[PDB]
Parts: C-alpha cells; sequence; structure tokens
C-alpha cells in the first residue's frame, strides 16, 4: 500500500538505511576488504507525529513487495511480559531464535520505553532482567548474520544506555518536525488524488502559516478543511435525524475553508508551550515586511549561515529604536520566526526570575550550554538596556564568561533589543556590539508609501460593503497627519477607525459614518 | 584469538591485574615466602564500551595458550537462572566443586548484576537465595588458595551490598573513558590488517580530535568511514538494481571521509588550537610551556625532581588569547596530570553547594592526585566576583599545602601585575619566573596565517601576492580577535565567488573589502 | 528465602585475636570487661548485680584499626562459647532516604541478631543512618530497637564513624552508647608494634633495628599505609629480581635465594605514595620535614621550654589556670606554617581541636556558631586537649559580630584550672592587634613568644648535607671538593637575612641543577652554573 513515496520530508534516514538492510545482501565483499561488521541497530527518536512508524511501515512494504524475501516482526511495547516464572525471557529468545530461520529479516520495536527502561534496585526485578536478557543475545548476533533490530521511541532518556553502544544500538536517528521545504510536500502527499488539485502555489503559500506543525498536524487540517466545507454548503445536515439529498457536486474546498479550519487547529507541539517566536498579522505586515527584510539582510552580512563552508566568528546583532518604534515587540520575534530550523533558546527576566527554586545562574548556564551542544541556534536577550539594571552583579560576570568560552567560529548568534540609543547603553554592554563590524541596526519610521497601505484598505474597501472621491480625501488627509507616530500610534489610529466602520455595519446607506471617520481622525491626539 | 596485544590503552590495570591475580596462583612458593594471601574476589566496574570483556577474554586465551596451569570457567552471570525451585543454586554448588577439583582456578562472572541484585520487598525468592548461596560458598569454602573469582558489572550500586564487604568482592579496577593517548594505539589496533598503510600523524590527529569516545566508538568510526567512500565513490548504489559490475579498487579511503563519518555519529578546560590558529599561537605556547619547565620541572637524597610551591600567572593586554587560546591549549598540551578548574561559572553555576565549599574539595582533590594542576583563569575579575570570605579560605588553602607537593597554581588576567590588587601581587614573584608577557605575534607568523587563503584559494579553481602584501601592512597592531576577524572576512568574498570562472572580479572586490576592514 | 534483606552474619577468619592489635592497649584492657567478661564469668554479673552496658561507639580518622578491633574481639569472646556471631552493616548503602524499607531492614536484622544470641552487630559508619519525616521514623526506631535489649543481652552493638559530630546527639546516652573510644593515628612506638606484627611470619625476619629506623621514617601513617608498604616492598623484590617474568606466561623456573628482600625495596616503595595526615583530616598538627629539621629544631625546642611555664602538663599534682600561649613574628618566619603545627604534634597524647577559616565554613556547611560551640565542649571533655586558632589577625576580621560573642564567652566558662590550652599565632605584632584580641594574652604572664631569625649555624648546617655530599654522586669522576666548600660559605654570607620561604627556596634552586647534570661524570659543568645561579637569586 504505502511505499516510501508517501513518506516525504526525510529522504536521508532513508537512503542512511538500505545500506544497513540491503547492502550487505548485495555487495558482501566490500565488507571484507576493510572487515567492516556494518551495522545492525537503528534508534528512531523525536518529537511526536513526526514519522519513523510510518517509516517503520513503508519499510515492511518494501520488503514484504520487493525483492523476496525478507520477513517483518512487530513487537509493541511490552508483550514479552507474561505471567508465569520464566515466559517472560524465554518468549525474547523464542523470537530471536525464529527471526534467525526465516533470515534475511528485521526486527521492530514500537515505544521501546516500556520494555526497556532504565536498571534501578527500586523497581520491579523482572525489568532488570528483561534488559539483561535483551543486551545479552544482541551482543551474540554477529554470528546470526541477517538480523536487524529497529526500535522507535520518543524518551531517548528513558532508555536504557548500555543498548545505546556500538555493538547492540549503534546509529540514531532524529526525526524532527518538517521545515518549509518538507511541509510543502507533505501537503501535497495528502492533498495528492483530490478531483480540483490545489494550485502548487496555493500549498506554497500554505506551507509558511503552518509552522509548528507536523505531518499528523498536516494530514488533519486537510480533512478539517473539507468538515468546514461540508457545513458551509449544506448547512442543513446538523438539524435532522434522517438522511438528505447531496449533489456531491457543490461542495469545494476553498481557502477560506483552510482558514477557518486553520482558526480551530491548534499544533501538537504547541499544545502545552508557546514558541518565543511570531510572525507580522495581516494588518502590520505591509507597515513593517520591508524593515524585517533589511534586518535580514544585515544579519546575513554577519551571520552568513542564514541563506564552500559558510565562515562566521561570533555573530552578535543589537536592535536598536526609539521606545516605541517596534523591535521587541514586531520586529525581533519576526526575524525569530523568519530563521526557523535553528534551535531558539529565550533568555529574558520571565525565564530567570519567573522560575523559583533555581538561582539565575543555573539556567543562565544551561541555556548557553545546550545552544553549544546543538549548533547553529540563537540566543535571544530582549531588552538589555533593562535587563542589565535588573540582575546581580556576579550573573554579569556568568553571563559574560560564559560566551567568551565559545568557540570563535562556532555558529552561535546573539540576538539583542533595546530602547536607548548604543551611546546610552552601560559601557559593558557597548563593548559587546561593535559598529564597525556590523552589529548595530537601527531602525527608523516607515516612510509615506507604506503608511499609504496601511490604511489604503482600510479605506477604501471597507467602507464600501453593504450588509468615493471623499474617501480618498480623507485617506489623504490621516496620511498626512501621521507622518510622525511610531508604530504603537499607527495600529491605534488604525483600530480607531476599525471600530468607526463596524458601528455601521447594518446601515444601508453610507454618508452617516464619513464624517463621524473624519471627526474621528480629526479628534485624535498624542504627539509622543 | 585475543591475547593481550589487542588492548590499547590498559598497560597498569593488566599489570596490576597479572600481579595480584595471576602471579599468585602460578608461583605459590613465591607469595608465601612473604605471606601476600592474595584476594577471593575483584570486581571490574566502568562505563560502557571501556574493554571489560575483552580483558576478561584476553585473560582467558593467556591462561589457556602455554602449558594449561590454570583453568578458567567462564560463566555469563545472568544465564544461570533455572525457572524452579532448586536448581540454580545447584548449578552454583556444582561450579564451586568443578574447580576444586583442577585447582588453581578463576571462576569469572560476566555481568553479575543479573545473578545477585540488591535484595528488598521488590525481588523474588530464586534471586535472594542464589546471593544466600552465594555469599556462603564464598566466604566459607575459601581463605587458602587456589580459586579467585572475578566479577564485571557497569554500576557498582546495581550487586547487593552484601557481597562487597572485608573477606568477599573487595579488590576494584576502574575501566574509564581512554585519554588521548590510548585513543591512538586503539586506532592503529583497529587499522592493524589494511591495505593502505595509515601514516602516524592520521592517527594521532584522528586520536586528537575523536574526544569522548570510549573504544567501542573508535571501532565503529571506522567503518562508518568506509561507508562514506563507497557512497563517495557510486553515488549509484541507491536506487538501483542487483550487483552487474564493480571494481574494489577505486574505494580509497580518504581523510575527509573519516571527517564526515565522525559527524554521522554521536559520541573540560583544555582545548587544543584550530587548524586555523595553530600556526598563529603555537610558538607562544611552547614558550609558555618552557617557562613552565622552569618553574614546574616535573613537566635525603636529590636526583629526582623538586619544586617549591609552583605558579605561573599568563598577564596580556585584553585580546591577546591568554584565556581565550593560549592557557587551556597549554592545560591540554599538559595533559597526564589531573586539572581542576576554579572560575565563576563553577562556583556559582550549581546550587545545594556553598561557594566556600566547592573550593575545599577541589584542593583536597588536587593534594590527593599530585601532580596536579588548580586552574583560575581572569583573576582581575575573579577577585571582585567573590565574597571576603572566600579570598580568606582560598589563600590559606593554598598556603596549607605543603612546601613541595608538586601542584601547580596556573592563572591568567588582563590587567597588567601592578594594577591588580596587592592581595594578589603578593601571591607571584615576579622576581622569579612566575609571571609571563605574552607578546603579538612576529611578522613570520602572521605572514604564514593568511597563506593558504592568499595565495592558495583564491586562485584555486599573480597580483595576489600584492594584496597579500597589504594584508600584513596593516594588520601589524591587530589582536588575535581582529586578526581571525579579519581572516574570516577574506574568506567570505572566497566562498561567494565559488562558481565563478572567470577571476580578476573577486580580487578587486577583495582588495577593496580589505581596505574597508576598519578595527579601530 | 523469606526475608528479602541483608541479615545474614559472617564467616571470621579464626586468626585475629589480640595480637594482630598493635598500639591500642587501654582500650582493648576495657573492651574485655564489658564485652568478654559478661559472657566468660556469668556469675560475678550476678552474684552482686551488674547487667553491664550494651554499647560501644568507634572514631578516629580512616584507617586506624576500628573494623579490626571489632573482628579480634568477635573472635576473642568465641572461643569458650563457640560461637558468637557477627552482623556488619555499613551505612550509607542503597537504602538512605527510603521509607519504609530501612526500618523493617532493621527489624529484620535486630530479630536475627535475637535468634543467634550471642552476636555483635558493628554499624560501620553510623553518619550514613543518623546524621544531623525521612530521618525521624529511621532514628527513633533504631533507638527503641537499641533501647530494648535486655540488659543482660547478649547483643553488643558496636559502631564506627570518622567525625564524631556527624552523629545524631541522641544517640550518645547510657544503656545505648556509654562510652566512647578515640582511635587516632600511631605514635612512634605503636608504629613500631605495626611493622613488627606484620613482618613477623617472614623466613629472613627483618632486624630489629632496621624496624626501628623505619619507623621514624614514615610519620602520619595509618595501619593501612604500613600494611601496604610492607606488601609492596615484596613485589619491588621480584620485579627487580626477575624482569623477564612480565613478558612470559609460561611459568618458568625461579630460584628462590635470590629474592631476599632488602633496603631501596622500602623507600622505592615509600616514595609513590602519600600518607594518611596529608591525605584527608585536615590535622592540624604536623611535624617539621627532613628538610626544615635543622633549621627550626632549636625554635621548637624553645617554644616548648616557654610552654611549661603557662602549660605544666607539658612534661607528661601540676596546677594551671587559663594556660594561653600566643607566638608572634614576622610575615615569613614560619609561626602558622612550620613552627605551631611541629609544637602540636611534639604534644601527642593531647587532643587538637582547630578552630580556622576552611573549618569553620568551608568543611560542614552549618552555623559558624554551633561547630565552636562542639570543639569548646568536646574539648573541655577530653581535657587536657589544644584550641588552635592560627592567625588570628585574619581570623578576627573575618568573622561575624556574632561568633566573636559566642567565642569570647565560650572560652570564660571553662573551669579556671582546667588544663584547656589555648594556642593562637599573628603575623602582626601583639601591639597591632584589636583590643579584644590584646585582653586575651599578658606578656607579663608569659603567654607571648615572639620568633626570630636561624642562627649561623643553623643555616651552614642547613646547607651542608646538601652542597657538600649529594653535588658529588658518582652517576650509577673527577670532583673539586673544594670550590664546593668555597660555594657553601659564599651561599651561607649572602643568606645571612632571608625568611623561611626564601631560606628554603634557595635549596630548591640549588638542588634543580644537580638534577639537569645527573649523568654528567665531569662534576664541573654544573659547579659554575651552581654558583651561577646563587649569583642571580635574588629575594
Ligand atoms: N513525513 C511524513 N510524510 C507524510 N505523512 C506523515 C509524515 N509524518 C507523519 N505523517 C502522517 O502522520 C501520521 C502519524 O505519523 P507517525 O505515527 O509515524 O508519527 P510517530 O512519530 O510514530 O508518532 P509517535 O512518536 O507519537 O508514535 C502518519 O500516519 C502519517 O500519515
Ligand atoms: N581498550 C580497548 N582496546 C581495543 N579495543 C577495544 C578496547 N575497548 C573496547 N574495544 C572494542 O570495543 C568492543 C566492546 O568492548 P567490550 O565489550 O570489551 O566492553 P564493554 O561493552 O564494557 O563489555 P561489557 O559491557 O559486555 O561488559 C570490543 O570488542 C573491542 O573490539
Ligand atoms: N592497629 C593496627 N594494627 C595492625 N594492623 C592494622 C591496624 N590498623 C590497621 N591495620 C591494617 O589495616 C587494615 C585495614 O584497617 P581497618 O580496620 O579497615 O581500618 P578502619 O578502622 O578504617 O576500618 C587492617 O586489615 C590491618 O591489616
Amino acid at each position: 500500500s504505502v511505499r516510501f513515496d508517501s513518506v516525504g520530508g526525510l529522504s536521508n534516514h532513508i537512503a542512511a538505511l538500505k545500506e544497513m538492510v540491503v547492502f550487505p545482501l548485495l555487495y558482501p565483499e566490500v565488507f571484507e576488504k576493510f572487515k567492516i561488521q556494518p551495522p545492525r541497530g537503528c534508534l528512531f527518536y523525536g518529537p511526536p507525529g513526526t514519522g519513523k512508524t510510518l517509516v517503520a511501515r513503508a519499510l515492511a512494504n518494501e520488503c514484504s513487495q520487493g525483492d523476496k524475501r525478507v520477513a517483518f516482526f512487530m513487537r509493541k511495547g511490552a508483550d514479552c511480559l507474561s505471567k508465569w516464572v520464566g515466559e517472560s525471557e524465554r518468549q525474547l529468545r523464542l523470537l530471536f531464535d525464529q527471526a534467525y530461520q526465516m533470515r534475511p529479516s528485521i526486527i521492530f520495536f514500537d515505544q521501546i520505553d516500556g520494555l526497556a527502561p532504565v536498571r534501578s534496585s527500586r523497581q520491579d526485578q523482572i525489568h532488570s532482567s528483561i534488559v539483561s536478557t535483551l543486551l545479552a543475545l544482541m551482543d551474540g548476533l554477529d554470528s546470526r548474520g541477517e538480523i536487524v533490530v529497529i526500535g522507535a521511541t520518543n524518551r531517548l532518556d528513558s532508555i536504557d544506555p548500555a543498548l545505546r553502544r556500538p555493538g547492540r544500538f549503534d546509529r540514531e536517528f532524529l526525526f524532527s518536525l518538517p521545515d518549509k521545504e518538507a511541509r510543502k510536500e507533505i501537503l501535497k502527499i495528502h492533498t495528492r488524488d483530490w478531483n480540483p488539485k490545489p494550485l502548487d502555489t496555493f500549498l506554497e503559500e500554505l506551507a509558511e502559516n503552518c509552522v509548528g506543525y507536523c505531518g499528523a498536524d498536516i494530514k488533519s487540517i486537510c480533512a478539517e478543511a473539507a468538515l468546514c466545507a461540508l457545513r458551509r454548503r449544506y448547512p442543513q445536515i446538523y438539524t435532522t435525524s434522517e438522511k438528505l439529498q447531496l449533489d456531491l457536486s457543490s461542495i469545494n474546498i476553498s481557502a477560506k475553508d483552510f482558514e477557518v479550519a486553520m482558526q480551530k487547529m491548534i499544533p501538537a507541539s504547541q499544545r502545552a508551550v508557546t514558541s518565543p517566536g511570531q510572525a507580522l498579522s495581516t494588518v502590520v505586515k505591509p507597515l513593517l515586511q520591508n524593515t524585517v527584510d533589511k534586518i535580514l539582510e544585515a544579519l546575513q552580512r554577519v551571520f552568513p549561515h542564514a541563506e564552500y563552508q559558510p565562515m562566521s566568528f561570533r555573530p552578535r546583532i543589537l536592535i536598536v529604536g526609539e521606545p516605541g518604534f517596534g523591535q521587541g515587540s514586531h520586529l525581533a520575534p519576526a526575524v525569530i520566526h523568519a530563521l526557523e530550523k535553528f534551535t531558539v533558546y529565550t533568555l529574558d527576566i520571565p525565564v530567570l526570575f519567573g522560575v523559583s527554586t533555581t538561582s539565575p545562574e543555573e539556567t543562565c548556564a544551561q541555556v548557553i550550554r545546550e545552544a553549544k551542544r546543538t549548533a547553529p541556534s540563537i540566543v535571544y536577550v530582549p531588552h538589555i538596556h533593562v535587563w542589565w539594571e535588573i540582575v546581580g552583579p556576579t550573573l554579569k560576570a556568568t553571563f559574560t564568561t560564559l560566551l567568551q568560552n565559545i568557540p570563535s567560529f562556532a555558529p552561535v548568534l546573539l540576538l539583542a533589543t533595546s530602547d536607548k540609543p548604543h551611546s546610552a547603553l552601560p559601557e559593558e554592554v557597548q563593548e559587546l556590539f561593535i559598529r564597525d563590524y556590523g552589529e548595530i541596526f537601527n531602525v527608523q519610521l516607515p516612510d509615506k508609501e507604506e503608511r499609504t497601505k496601511f490604511f489604503e484598505d482600510l479605506i477604501l474597501k471597507q467602507a464600501a460593503k453593504p450588509p468615493h472621491e471623499r474617501l480618498k480625501n480623507l485617506l489623504k488627509t490621516v496620511v498626512k497627519k501621521s507622518q510622525n507616530y511610531n508604530i504603537f500610534q499607527l495600529e491605534n489610529l488604525y483600530a480607531v477607525i476599525s471600530q468607526c466602520i463596524y458601528r455601521h455595519r447594518k446601515d444601508h446607506d453610507k454618508t452617516s459614518l464619513i464624517q463621524k471617520m473624519e471627526q474621528e481622525v480629526e479628534n485624535f491626539s498624542c504627539s509622543r
């Protein structure tokens, strides 16, 4: 049924696999020249929903329907556990011996953590016995060739470390959340055999909003979209116990269905945690997207790992601006979001202090150690000008002598924001961001063009929908009287006009809100 | 087929083993002259992969090969369990007679975790009875020769504590991860019989870069490298069909294949210099090590070394790499000595312990393993980061250390020796050899720092030499940070002009970018 | 076994019986009348009524023979009434902070102890079982189980520990642990007895004078160090004699007549090891090293003579009144580095407690007010004793306002005629110390000693047996024997103002040259090097 085509995105855990399963059968001489004794054990692991059981399934299908003949034995967590006194460790050896007669064969253990927990003398003796009789008869597996043992898990730390050793489980595969190049393939696989195949550009657009999703999260919106189309088209289905008469020809899926379905959906990875990076909303985007792009260009100039081998030496950048220019609230999370596939580690006040029972120094050390472990990563310290005059005198020392110990050309990025200009910051901070290296970005107010696009939809498209030159003058005067607002005032004059419009929904004729609009625009006052 | 020469690294474990288990059994008339009384139980323990069963197999084969004067009973100590009422405890009482009729004997118990676990209200009636008979066949049916029992394990606490008592399993052998020297002979052993004989410099460098590996990993990187050659040489091996025609002579393993397999696999205040920085600071590291030799000669009667309160302080302006590159490279070169760090993120990066208590145990453990090193980097900020009790503890602690005990105190500083507080100034004695002032590198070094880039990669498929000269003409007073920053900036253009056959166009951009690199 | 627990006794070796224990003679003459006599003569303990105690506590540094005495004692009781059982538990073994396993383990252990009867229970390292309700549930049951042994028994409990102050004070009450025994590092006359015990069953028995010589060269050893150097001096002889046995698995023929042990096999064993007094205990008292002896032995003898004026127990109806002494000197005259520890070590048989910085704060991360009270109370409990406060000129400027108030009032609650000495050292002169410190030493009472530099002769003899003999050792041809003496005199003249930290550095910098010229058969390329290193040595 399913055989690799469906498996979209991974494409390298698959090539790395047939050199364990297929090659020792086909080319058993290259392993003799170097005396290789090829590997015999994988260990799939990663967050939930990201593949690896789809992979086990597709591999079983390739074996059963490919080049005869390979056997496939599958165990589900802990099945050897039996009621009598010895029938537990006997079934394991029975399985390994039956797999030797049907060889070549591959053994698959789903959800290891119920079978091989970390041994301890404060637990059941049967678990230690099972782990021992499992790492015994797997060590004596060289003479019993043509057997491959795979095990998929979720908790790599909950597996006995005596098994994660070359000889028992020598390869370890990481199944991570897809990125915008893989989510598009997945969406192509799931909307594959649809009546009116969704345009490639449409899926290209859909793959962007789905940031925290996985294969299981993407498979489900393709179903919620159809379920939304069904009740959009035929609303006379819920208010009925009997059947109806459908034509199955009027039911078509549109982008509104996908968006209303994505409204209800919550990614399985963000059901109990919130990531420190968001995107510009549909409102603020025509106001700051170009600024985001310029920031990314400068970051490329200083952090070329974001585009034979990129050379980077301690990449840092500091986004500076006036207190309302939107750098710690709008710009920096958007920059974090546009740079996906880099793990992000946050160091702001509610992280050092918003978690007690652990001094700030501990968490400050853990963040940098883990960011070193998996490079290239980002360490996000927003609002340093307040961060600095809120911490202790030893935390400054720890923070400065912990990122001086980072290898120079290791690609770890330090991102920070500021409200005071660079000159006003404490001189100890100014030593970290040098201007001649291109590590300081100064945000500026948006130009006339931007401010025009920001209001160009409210006037004149929303103020013309029932249940023109007089509107263009309103647009002109709004853009003129707002040429020196920050972001927090622009997107308030927006809301002020937004509310005005909403209060005239069922009014069948205009020229009651037009003058109301212009009066509310005239009463607006702030001036920083 | 394994007899002691297939074990790299454990040159002291093997000697102690045959000086305590083998020789009292082979030459009983010798150890009776002195009443040495060998043990009746030892125990190997350590992390997984460190050669615990390899030593057992080697010892068995060295007990068989010869004249068979000693018998070896090898028993994986978990398959001795019978799902019955009294049979597993009879195999034990039989194993001990089968080895008393053939004395001398060594009874080996591989993985005794599964034979004698900790009995409590989570154990069965079979394992408790097994322990009760095992610690009766040993304390009673022994103490005269010539049976010696060994057992292997990973955690020393996964065994019943009643077995480790005076008169029972008492001696212990800690198998730990290999250091940089053992990791070289391990690679030699695992590349013993090879077509293309590898060089010794290659294995040396590899052993340097394979940090954190434990033996078995080193056997694995050899395999994963040969899998990187094949894919490099026959990219058509995948998505194909049955073999047809393949030559097993163009699969030569190259040096860049080890560095890919070492990243397709998953595996301290001391780090060697990178390949890029080495030809810039290796000379200074040599000079520092020589000054150490001057003060630390370990790196009644005379004609053995003798030192007096070894102390050295590498001083240099900020940016001279005296605490970023130099001192950890020197700690690396001075391996085979145990190092103990004392800096900020190790005094304060842990709670549930005082900074005054984590400073006394460090000096205690440094005295127990002398000659050792105590490493305090950046004293010019270390001194103003601790409390007034920690200073008065640290000073009296390193004062109570005996006069001639070879504990070295290594430290660094960015402010000059005359800008430090008096309490520190009266701790190094510049009139002695205890202060070392770093200098900028010489023209010879600086020039050779850029040569692979200019001119051996901008011309990689001339006027470059001129540009090269200019690179040395403005970099005269650059510290290490600006130096390697300028080197990384000049290595960027090249990576941007990868697929540009026509030259003289990236040379112009290069000479204008190096004309713009300002680092005042 | 229906009791899934560690309750089995041990089969002890029968060859340990009041003959292998060397150095511990007062303790044995007391344990054999509270453990042995109630079992051997049971008619005196019923003639009147006695019901002897059921408890002993052993404490002291590690390796001092505290398990060995329990073993010897269990073998000594079970010689007429075979046989006394022996149970041994060791605190902190995979049962700490596990409720409620430890309670039933202890209950079953006491049950088994009752079933055998007579028996001896031994808790090695109780610090892991009753350290100062995971904690109350287990100590309360231990107290109830111990306090429930009938007066005659016959069950005897014994406990061992390293620091007496890491044990719950609820244990030290009569009927449970009514006596305590201190196992200290052995002096010379006990070191000789241990050496005679361990080298007793040898064909070619070592000479008595050689054992006398050995007992003095290994100071700071604890029992197990002597065992380790005796059993390793036997391996060096074999290794040096037959080095071709290490590369041959085939048992070759060896003559058991050329493997006789000699010296230079004991000292090569004593080289590669570090003693007990330099490993763990932070023993405040250490004797002068063999290098510094000829320089400071006279000062050490002078202090111990101005110390019997105040502390007339330093010559053992003596009567003293608040014995105090303060040795003062310049910063480098070695009062807190060489003199005071050697003075303390000379005063063995007197228990010594220290109050210095790494003990108040570093060790035992508790409040520094309870540790000072502990040391004062236990110092007067075992008087005559010593309290040692080194470097008061800095000690006083590091403690809090409450610690001074506790210390100054705790040494006035000591009875006036108790022999509890207070020894302190300083680097500022007496009149530079804070006034609360000056109001403790009354120099007209003789409580002050001023250290001075070593005399000309002292320095001469200090450099002599380095610069005349070791500078002419045949590398195993031509030595001058005349300019060596001139160099000795120039060195003695040049160094007539150094303190000790410099006087003993100019001794290590001159000995280095000799090492760099080990093999040179012409002893001339280092004489000039010697005198040019001395010509460039500045304070
Ligand atoms: N890379 C992918 N391409 C296509 N579909 C996918 C992919 N990953 C997941 N899916 C879909 O999501 C479903 C769940 O996948 P799967 O069960 O393999 O995840 P998992 O890692 O095994 O989850 P868990 O670890 O919780 O068991 C699959 O049935 C598959 O239809
Ligand atoms: N010191 C060493 N020298 C050479 N090879 C080694 C060494 N240590 C390990 N190896 C290689 O790694 C393999 C695994 O080592 P080994 O099984 O002896 O240790 P182990 O896994 O701790 O043993 P066990 O865990 O089964 O008791 C060996 O077959 C050997 O080839
Ligand atoms: N006083 C002593 N006399 C003879 N041998 C001793 C003495 N003290 C220690 N030893 C030797 O040291 C070994 C270990 O001593 P041990 O009793 O374990 O010390 P601890 O008191 O710390 O338990 C003993 O087996 C014995 O061989």
